[PDB]
C-alpha cells in the first residue's frame, strides 16, 4: 500500500510544486510565453542562428530514390552534355511497390507457423507497402529493372504524388490475402500445388490493382527504347538503349562498389550489422552496414566529397531541423533556458525508442578546419524544392552529424583496406537485428 | 568635459551590462522570445485572461458620432416600434467637416497677428479637418442641423469610409487659403470689404470640393422630408418631418441636459475646465468639463446605467486593450516578468505626453460588488462590428476605467445639486487649457 | 543596416536624456519639451547622423549581423515601449533637477541607471552587435569565382579600408526658398550621438 500510494499523483504535491515554480521569475515568464506559442517557434535562438547559419564550404562538389539516383543522374548529364536531365523516379517506385507486396506474401508463408497475434506477424501486417526504402533495396531494384530517363515515364499519375490512398487499398487486400494463405497452409504444405496457384492469383490481383493507379513502365528491362533529346547546344540526338544497359553504359552504375557504413553505438565497431528480413525483391541483397566510429564516418564523408561526389546519408529528420531557415543544429533552440535538458546518449536514444533513421538526404559539401583539424559543417540537399531550407539547401553542424545521423554510403574502393576486407573477407559473422530495428527503412 | 563624457554612450559600459544581463536566466529567455515575437503577443497572460474575461454584469441596459447618437437611435427605435433603425452618421459627418473647414478660416484670421512659425498657427495648419470630435461639437451640429434617418442619407460615397484622401486634398487647399488670408491681412483690416469677399470665395471653394466627394444632404434643417418605413409588425408607415423636429420629437434630444465630467488629476476637483479654441461650428459651445474624482465618476456611470441608459465615455484606446479577446485590463500582459514596470501616475502621464483621450465608446453595463461595495467591471461597446472584441463587446476593469479613461457624459439632472450648480451658478471661472491639450477631440 | 539601426536607437534615447536635462529650466508644457516628448526614438535620420554613427561604430558585413530579430522589421511596438519609459525618465530627471544641480552626484548616477535600463530593454529585442568597433571579426565569403576568402578586420577599419569611406568629404546641399542662397543652414538640437556633428546644409 505504501508503495502504491507513493506512486500516485498527489494533489497537494503538485499544487505545492506549482506554488514553488510560480515564485521563480524564469518560470513565470516561461509559462506566459508557452501558453501562447509553440515551443520551437518561441525558443528558436536567433543569436545562435546568426553564427551557425554559415553557407561557406571549402570542400564542395562541382526521398530515398532521389538521393540514390542523383549521382547516376549527374553521370548521364555529363556523359551526354545536357543542360538538364532527370531519371524516372516513378519507374523504380512502381517496381518497388510491386516487389514489396510480393515479398510480403512470401514473408507470410515463411511465418505461417507462428500465431496470428505474434510479434512478427502483427508487425508484417502493419505497413506491408510503405514507400520507405534502403540503399541495398535500391540496388536490388536497379540490378533487376535498370534505369530510364524521366521523359519516358513521368510523375503524371495522381498516386505518384498522393500514394496514401492507393497504398491503403493495396494493404487492405494484402491483409485479406494473408488470412487466405495462412488458412490454406493449416492443411496444405507450402510447395503444394494449391498454394502455388493461390500465390500466383494474388500476384495477379496485386498487379491488376496497381495498374489502375500507374501504368506498367513502357519497356521491359531488356527491351530497347528510343530516346530523343536536346543537348546544351540545342543539337538533337536519339539514343536507342534498354533500361539495364542505360543504367550501366550511360549512368555508369556498378552495383558492386557501393557499401554503407553506420554509427550505431549499441554495438561494437568493426563489426558487420544485418537487418533481418528487411527487403523488397525476394531473394535480393540484405540490408548490411559496417558499424564504425564517428571520426571514421566523418573522414569518409570528406574523402568522398574530395572525390567530387555527394554522399547519401540517413538521419533522424526532422530532429533539431529548422525547415524555414534550413538549419540542423541541436543547440538552435534555447531549451536549457526553460530547464529542459536532454542527457540520454545516442546508444540509449536508439534502444529507448527516441531516435531512428527516418530519411535519406545528400551531403554535397563541407567545411574543414583548415588549420590542421577536421569538418565543422556540411552542406545538405533534399528534394523538397527551393522552398524548404534556404533555396532547398541546408547547413548541418558536425555535432548534429555525430548525434542524429547514422548511415552513409561510399564505394568500397574509398575504404581503408582494413575496413574494405570486412566486406570481402568472408570471415565476418554479422550481428543480426530484428526486422523492426530503428536502423531500417528510410523515406 | 567630465559631464559630457559621463553622458555619452560608453561601449565598455553597455557590453559589460550585456555580460551581466546574459548571466541571468530570465533575461536569456526573454531576449530569445522577444527577438522572435511581438511583446504584446508574447506576454499576453492567459492565466489572467481566464479570470478577467468575465461577461456577467448585474447592471445592464435593456466613433464619436456613433457613440453620441446611439441613445437617440434607441429613442426612435422605441418611439416607432421598429425591428431595426439607424440615424445617418454621414449627415453629421458632412456638416462637421464643412464647419471645421470654415472655422479654421476664422481661426487663421483671429491669429493673423502672430508669426507664421508661431506655436498656435503651426498647430492650426497641422490637421485643420481631422475626423475627430467632442460631445459639445456633436451638440453644436445637432442644434443647427438636426437629425435624419440613415435610409435617406447613407454611407454610399467612397470618402465616407476612406476619408484620408479627400481630407488631404481639402487641407492642402486650406493651407493655401491661410496664406492668401494672412497676406491680405498685412495691408487690409479683417472687416474690410476685400477680406469679407475673399473669405466667402473660400467657403464657396471648400463647399465645391466637398460636393465632389459627398452630396449635400437632400433636405435643409427646416425642410420637411417624407420617410417610408416598416415597423416590427411588417406594417408600413409614412413620417413627414424636418431634420430638426425629428431630432427633437422622435429622437427626444434635449441639448440642455447633457454635461460631461472628467477625471483630470492635473487640476483640482470641483473646478470647471475649458479647452481653448477647440470647436467646429463658429460661435458654437466650447468644450467644457467638470473635473471630478474617480469615485464620483464611477458612481455616476452606475446611476446612468440604472436609469437604463448607456454612457458615452472618452478613453485612451488602444492602451492595454486586446482587440482579439475584447479585454481592457492593465495587467493582462505580464510585463513585470521581464522587469518592465510603469510607475508614472495619471497626472504625470498626461503632462508628459504619454496618455490622452483618443476615442469615444459606450459603457452599456457593469457589475457592482453586490456586497456592499462598488463597480468591478464594465461592459463596453464600439462600432467596429462583431469582429472586434467578443462579438464586438469588450469587458473593462474598474482599474482600467480609473487609469486610462477620463470623460463621461451624463444629464445634469442626474448630478448632485452640489455639482449641478457648477454648471448653473455662473460664479465658476473655468481653468482654460490650450487648444492642443491632450484632453481634446475624440475619434 | 541593423548594425547602425541598433546604435542609432540607443544613441537617440541617450541623447534625449541630455536634451531633457538641458531644457529642465523650461516648463513641462513648453513648446520644446512637449516636442521632445513626442517622438524621442523615431527611426528617421539625416546624413550627418549617419556619419556620426559610422565615425563611432564603423561598418560590418550583413552576414555577421542580419535582420533576423522581429523588431528590426516591425519596430513600432518596441519603439513604443521604449518611449513610454523615456517619458517616465524625463519626469524623474526634471523632478530631481528642481532641487539638485545637473553635475550633482545624484543626477549623474540617475542618468547612468537610465542608460542601463534603456540598454537592458533594447537587448531584449536586438542583440548588441557581436564585435566592438575596434574589435576584430573574421569574415568568410565567396567571390564571383566561387573562390573562398577570409577577412580579419574591425568595424572601423572595414568601413575605411574596404568600404573606402572618408567622413570629411560628404556635404549636403539644399534648395530651401525660405532663405537666401549661398547661406549655410543649421537645424538646432537635431541629432543622435551626443556631441556629434550638427545637421548642416548649404542653401
Amino acid at each position: 500500500f505504501q508503495g502504491a500510494m507513493s506512486s500516485s499523483i498527489d494533489i497537494s504535491k503538485i499544487n505545492s510544486w506549482n506554488k514553488e515554480f510560480q515564485s521563480d521569475l524564469t518560470h513565470q515568464l516561461a509559462t506566459t510565453v508557452l501558453k501562447n506559442y509553440n515551443a520551437d517557434d518561441a525558443l528558436l535562438n536567433k543569436t545562435r542562428l546568426q553564427k551557425q547559419d554559415n553557407r561557406v564550404f571549402n570542400t564542395v562538389v562541382s526521398c530515398w530514390l532521389f538521393a540514390a539516383t542523383n549521382q547516376l543522374r549527374l553521370n548521364v548529364l555529363s556523359e551526354l552534355n545536357l543542360k538538364e536531365f532527370e531519371l524516372s523516379q516513378a519507374y523504380l517506385f512502381f517496381y518497388d511497390k510491386l516487389e514489396k507486396a510480393n515479398y510480403f506474401l512470401d514473408q507470410i508463408v515463411s511465418s505461417a507457423d507462428q500465431d496470428i497475434d505474434s510479434r512478427l506477424v502483427q508487425y508484417l501486417l502493419a505497413a506491408p507497402t510503405e514507400d520507405g526504402g534502403q540503399y541495398s533495396m535500391f540496388l536490388n531494384l536497379v540490378k533487376k529493372y535498370g534505369l530510364i530517363p524521366k521523359d519516358l515515364y513521368g510523375d503524371l499519375p495522381y498516386s505518384t504524388t498522393a500514394s496514401r490512398k492507393w497504398n491503403s487499398l493495396l494493404t487492405t487486400k494484402l491483409r485479406e490475402f494473408a488470412e487466405t494463405l495462412r488458412t490454406a497452409l493449416k492443411e496444405r504444405s507450402a510447395d503444394d500445388s494449391i498454394i502455388v496457384t493461390l500465390r500466383e492469383q494474388m500476384q495477379r490481383e496485386i498487379f491488376r490493382l496497381m495498374s489502375l493507379f500507374m501504368d506498367i513502365p513502357p519497356v521491359q528491362p531488356n527491351e530497347q527504347f528510343t530516346w530523343e533529346y536536346v543537348d546544351k547546344d540545342k543539337k538533337i540526338h536519339t539514343i536507342k538503349s534498354t533500361p539495364l544497359e542505360f543504367a550501366s553504359k550511360y549512368a555508369k552504375l556498378d552495383p558492386s562498389t557501393p557499401v554503407s557504413l553506420i554509427n550505431d553505438p549499441r554495438h561494437p565497431y568493426g563489426k558487420l550489422i544485418k537487418i533481418d528480413r528487411l527487403g523488397n525483391v525476394l531473394g535480393g541483397d540484405a540490408v548490411i552496414y559496417l558499424n564504425v566510429d564517428n571520426e571514421t564516418l566523418s573522414k569518409l564523408v570528406v574523402k568522398r566529397l574530395q572525390n567530387n561526389k555527394a554522399v547519401f546519408f540517413g538521419s533522424h529528420t526532422p530532429k533539431f531541423m529548422d525547415k524555414k531557415t534550413g538549419v540542423m543544429d541541436i543547440e538552435l533552440w534555447n531549451y536549457p533556458a526553460i530547464g529542459y535538458n536532454l542527457p540520454q546518449q545516442k546508444a540509449s536514444r536508439i534502444r529507448y525508442h527516441e531516435s531512428l533513421m527516418t530519411l535519406a538526404m545528400l551531403i554535397t559539401g563541407c567545411h574543414v578546419d583548415e588549420t590542421s583539424k577536421l569538418p565543422l559543417r556540411y552542406r545538405v540537399e533534399n528534394s523538397w524544392g527551393k522552398d524548404s531550407g534556404k533555396d532547398g539547401l541546408y547547413v548541418m553542424t558536425q555535432k548534429y552529424f555525430e548525434e542524429y545521423c547514422f548511415q552513409i554510403v561510399v564505394d568500397i574502393n574509398e575504404l581503408p583496406k582494413e575496413l574494405a576486407s570486412k566486406f570481402t573477407s568472408g570471415k565476418e559473422e554479422p550481428i543480426v537485428l530484428p526486422i523492426w530495428d530503428p536502423m531500417g527503412a528510410l523515406a
